[PDB]
This record gives structure tokens, C-alpha cells and sequence, in this order.
């Protein structure tokens, strides 16, 4: 078992590999841009494998990826932060899903600030940035 720093995507991917039934808790991710958030593309792939192979075990899930360039990462995460308590696994998974979407909100806020600095914002973007600012105020070679 490796010692890895926690990140949101490490928690989500580790818990999903260890408990493939958590895939059915994940809302549709098809339209999200994997390029903005390291680990999101792999997480979405794993969800899709689970939903495509109901009944699968952790070992069966990992088998699909063992010849890919993510095999080492997934093997490490399959053994890391193991939570044998399904109550805690589900609650931690749901909490981290919410944190992932919070991070996408912060990434969008940063995108709007970049546009603002380079050529200004439209009325619609100004409303979005205002709501994001209020909402966010209220709130080892693995590459994510």
C-alpha cells in the first residue's frame, strides 16, 4: 500500500475502483471538459466501464485498464485509503463529488477573470462572475 497525498480525484477514483457499485451514484459527466480538471477523464471512463459491466468486481474493473498507461495509478489507488465501511465509502464519495463540482465552479470563475483581464466581460458573463463570487465565498507520480 503506497502512501499518497489526498486529492479529490484520488479519493473518487480510489473509492470507485474499490467499490464499483458507486458508479451508479455519479450523474452524467459526458459534457464536462476533461482538459480542465486532471483525473476527470479517467474517472468518467471508470464510471462508464462499471455501468457497462454490471456485477463486476474490483479485479475485473482493473483488468480492463491493466495494459493502459493508467494501470500503475489504478493499481496504487486500488490499495490506498481503503474504506471497508460502505456507509463511510458512500458518504465520502458523495462529499467528494460535490467538491469536484465546486472545483469546476472555481475553474470557471478563473476563466471569466482571465477573459475580463484580456478583453472585458459581456453582461451575461458579469452576472455569472458575480454569482460565482458569491457562491464561492459562501463555500508519487499520479497526475491528479
Amino acid at each position: 500500500v503506497p502512501q499518497l497525498k489526498r486529492t479529490t480525484m484520488r479519493i473518487l477514483i480510489g473509492l470507485l475502483v474499490q467499490n464499483p457499485e458507486l458508479a451508479t451514484l455519479v450523474p452524467p459527466l459526458e459534457n464536462l471538459d476533461e482538459n480542465k480538471l486532471p483525473g476527470l477523464g479517467l474517472f468518467r471512463e471508470l464510471v462508464n466501464t462499471c455501468l457497462s459491466q454490471p456485477g463486476l468486481t474490483t479485479g475485473q474493473l482493473l483488468e480492463h485498464y491493466r495494459g493502459t498507461n493508467n494501470a500503475a495509478t489504478l493499481e496504487k489507488l486500488s490499495m490506498w485509503d481503503d474504506i471497508a465501511d460502505k456507509n463511510i465509502a458512500e458518504q465520502t464519495f458523495t462529499d467528494s463529488l460535490n467538491h469536484m463540482f465546486d472545483s469546476l465552479l472555481e475553474l470557471r470563475q478563473e476563466e471569466l477573470i482571465a477573459r475580463e483581464r484580456t478583453h472585458g466581460l459581456s453582461n451575461e458573463e458579469r452576472l455569472e462572475l458575480w454569482t460565482l463570487n458569491q457562491e464561492l465565498a459562501k463555500k508519487d507520480d499520479i497526475p491528479f
